[PDB]
């Protein structure tokens, strides 16, 4: 109830205690001229002043130093050559131990481990047991405030273990490192290797499943290199466990519970550092912010779930201070039981680096049901709102899980939702950019206010309907698409789909259409293209497209195909910039373009030198079978404001604007155009002559002697370029005559 927070801070500043009897023991002659003897020490030094018993209650073993467990012992070798071993000492009780080996190796297990316990009196004392040797070398387990029996009797209060080699503090492999509920183990050697089970938090009594169970590893002195290698927090219940760092945090394989937390804190920037009766300042901190060279490399997170089944989830959580909180190849497990686990990867004032696979129950899919809403989330630089959350994996979410992120910047490289669906992809938290690499959806809920995603993948969902990619929230004006690319929905239903609820405008580059699924741009008043307009099947369309707007823009060169199989709608001032839309008839009809509202056009004197005449504004491609004397309605209506980017076009005039529309409009068929005939040389007048269908243009070239420079439009085909309708009538494929008239010269621009 407390937190770790307050209790780390009244037990880090006490008074040690007030022994009667410090025994003193010294070692004298004999102990520093051998050094390699391989001692022991209990026995032939510290069972002097050490006696052992039985304890009625809880009744295993039993340790004191002498006459009660309030005396302190004090051992002062400082010149004792060779190594020691403990081997045995089990439940010690005892309180304030102090054991002074300079040039001396520790060894705390040879075939028996260790433990330093200490008993809730009314005195609340603990034990403050002290090491200080060169070397320690841990080699069997050690338990820090264990239960001394099983429960009864007297129970057990807090202890402080303090190992302070000056070579390195290393371990076995089946060294386990087991502190409870109240204990603590300052560590100030340097190079600290645990390579065993450091376990924080554990089960101290045999059913107290709901005990707070704090606990400590003030690693804060070591000079060298912090590595553990398989940290395991919490065990059955909520333990709050947290480690002092020292700026540089290896770690190997951590084994989160349900609800269990952990704070890893970095130090600061500059390093650390009747009566009346008036209590000592009892100093108080609250969740400062990491220097800038302070790092936790863990490169695993597990979680262990099993038990009960809660109306919530658990959320287990690790809270670090540190300016860079890297993950590695290992990623991020979780275990999913009934109800839906969360995971909270918090980060207050840094960065955070995933590299690794999200997993849920150790597979990289992770399928999850309905009430199993398994959470990922990640907070990075809460308190300073600077940190991003970069993730450098492609990453890939199965069904009912919800990635979120709550960061400044968050980068990525790819994101795979169209595995399960019911993936609740939150970036609300984000404040400005999320610079996804490669999106895939099936049934998404992605709330992103500014993004650039460089590449969309949206998928359908099979047969089912009512779930769709849904960007339910504003997307404002910065947002950006590259690439859209749509898929190939399923037979007659749009099952999946795209819709959006808010924003203005947003630059998608390219898009794809496909059959049966829906690309609903909502409330969007600028939906912008630049480039190529095309669909999936670009042989063969069919089915429909619903491009259910409100509005859109089209900017420089970017060709559309439009077809008769996508109902493009638009309720909005279409505007086309200097871009040409290309059109195809499938079977002799043109597909109409209903505007709902305004189709405003403004271009400028777009000439190329592949024909010679301007860009073909419009194009209108494969149509051989389309059928003579026929109304082909173009485009519904229902205010064309054509222009250009000055009045008059070859320079400045003041020629009206619509009769030029009928100039750039193209009919191309036969890798030629049937519409007009742009001439600069003899070499085009066979292709010519192919496109019109007349030998007169095959045969001779010299034939017609009226287009060196010039250009004619071909008579018969009639186009409508009025304000309210643009219509094609093709009703003529004439022969054009010499000097009689429908002559036109080059443009002339380049």
């Amino acid at each position: 109830l407390l937190g770790w927070g307050l209790k780390q801070a009244e037990e880090a500043n006490k008074t040690p205690d007030k022994p009667d009897k410090v025994w003193r023991i010294q070692a004298g002659k004999g102990f520093n001229e051998f050094p390699n003897k391989e001692y022991d020490l209990y026995k032939s030094l510290l069972s002097s002043k050490i006696d052992g018993g039985w304890d009625w209650g809880n009744a295993a073993t039993h340790y004191w130093i002498k006459g009660g467990q309030w005396n302190k012992l004090e051992v002062d070798m400082k010149d004792a050559v060779g190594t020691y071993k403990l081997s045995g000492l089990r439940n010690f009780t005892g309180g304030d131990l102090d054991v002074n080996m300079q040039k001396a190796t520790l060894r705390l297990g040879q075939f028996n481990g260790n433990s330093f316990t200490s008993y809730k009196d009314s005195a609340d004392r603990t034990t403050r047991v002290d090491f200080n040797a060169k070397n320690i070398l841990i080699d069997n387990f050690l338990e820090i405030n264990n239960r001394v029996g099983s429960g009864a009797g007297r129970k057990a209060s807090s202890t402080v273990l303090t190992l302070q080699a000056s070579e390195g503090i290393t371990s076995s492999k089946n060294a386990e490192i087991s502190l409870y509920d109240g204990a603590t183990l300052n560590l100030a050697s340097n190079s600290v290797k645990l390579n065993g089970n450091v376990w924080m938090g554990r089960l101290q009594y045999v059913g107290a499943y709901l005990a707070p169970s704090y606990s400590t590893i003030n690693t804060s002195k070591v000079t060298g290199e912090v590595n553990f290698n398989h940290l395991t927090v919490g065990d059955h219940n909520a333990a709050q466990a947290g480690i002092i760092a020292s700026n540089k945090t290896h770690i190997g394989t951590l084994d989160l519970w349900q609800s269990a937390g952990l704070n890893i804190i970095a130090p600061p920037e500059g390093g650390y550092k009747q009566k009346t009766e008036v209590q000592p300042t009892q100093v108080i901190d609250g969740p400062f912010a990491g220097g800038k060279d302070t790092v936790v490399n863990i490169d695993r997170i597990n979680t262990k779930a099993d038990g009960t089944i809660k109306v919530g989830g658990f959320k287990a959580s690790l809270t670090t201070n540190a300016a860079h909180l890297n993950i590695g190849k290992g990623g991020v497990n979780l275990s999913n039981q009934a109800s839906g686990r969360t995971l909270l990867v918090e980060n207050l004032t840094g960065n955070i680096t995933v590299d690794g696979p999200l997993r849920v129950n150790n597979q990289v899919g992770g399928y999850a049901l309905a009430g199993s809403s398994a959470n990922f989330e990640f907070k990075a630089g809460v308190d300073t709102k600077n940190g991003t959350a970069t993730f450098n994996n492609d990453i890939s979410l199965g069904r009912f899980v919800n990635l979120k992120v709550d960061a400044h910047t968050a980068n990525f490289k790819g994101i795979d939702t169209g595995n399960g669906g019911f993936n609740t992809l939150d970036f609300s938290g984000v404040t400005n950019k999320v610079n996804i690499n490669k999106l895939i959806t099936a049934s998404t809920n992605v709330a992103v206010k500014n993004f650039n995603i460089n590449e969309l993948i949206v998928k359908t969902n099979g047969v089912s309907v009512g779930e769709y990619t849904h960007f339910s929230e504003d997307i404002g004006s910065q947002s950006r698409i590259n690439t859209v690319r749509l898929e190939t929905g399923t037979r007659s239903i749009f099952s999946g789909g795209v819709k959006f609820k808010s924003g203005e405008k947003l630059v998608i580059d390219e898009f794809y259409y496909s059959p049966w699924n829906y690309f609903d741009a909502r409330n969007i008043k600028n939906v912008e293209i630049t480039r190529k307009f095309a669909s999936s099947t670009p042989e063969n369309p069919w089915g429909t497209s619903k491009l259910m707007f409100n509005n859109l823009t089209l900017g420089q060169n970017a060709v559309m195909d439009y077809s008769q199989f996508s109902n493009l709608t638009i309720q909005g001032d279409f505007i086309n910039n200097q871009g040409t839309i290309n059109y195809l008839v499938r079977g002799g009809k043109v597909a109409t373009l209903n505007v709902g509202n305004a189709a405003a056009m403004m271009f400028n004197n777009d000439i190329d030198s592949a024909t010679g005449f301007y860009k073909p504004l419009i194009k209108i491609n494969s149509a051989q079978d389309l059928i003579k004397n026929t109304e082909h309605v173009l485009l519904k209506a229902k205010i064309i404001g054509y222009g250009n980017v000055s009045t008059g076009t070859n320079g400045i005039s003041n020629v009206n604007l619509e009769e030029q529309f009928k100039e750039r409009l193209a009919l191309y068929n036969n890798n030629n155009r049937m519409d007009t005939c742009v001439v600069r040389n003899t070499d085009d007048i066979k292709a010519c002559g192919m496109a019109i269908g007349n030998q007169s243009m095959v045969n001779n070239p010299d034939n017609y002697k009226y287009l060196i420079g010039k250009a004619w439009k071909n008579i018969g085909i009639s186009k409508t370029a009025n304000g309210s309708k643009i219509s094609v009538y093709y009703l003529g494929n004439s022969t054009p005559t010499e000097n009689g008239g429908n002559t036109t010269n080059l443009p002339t621009n380049t």
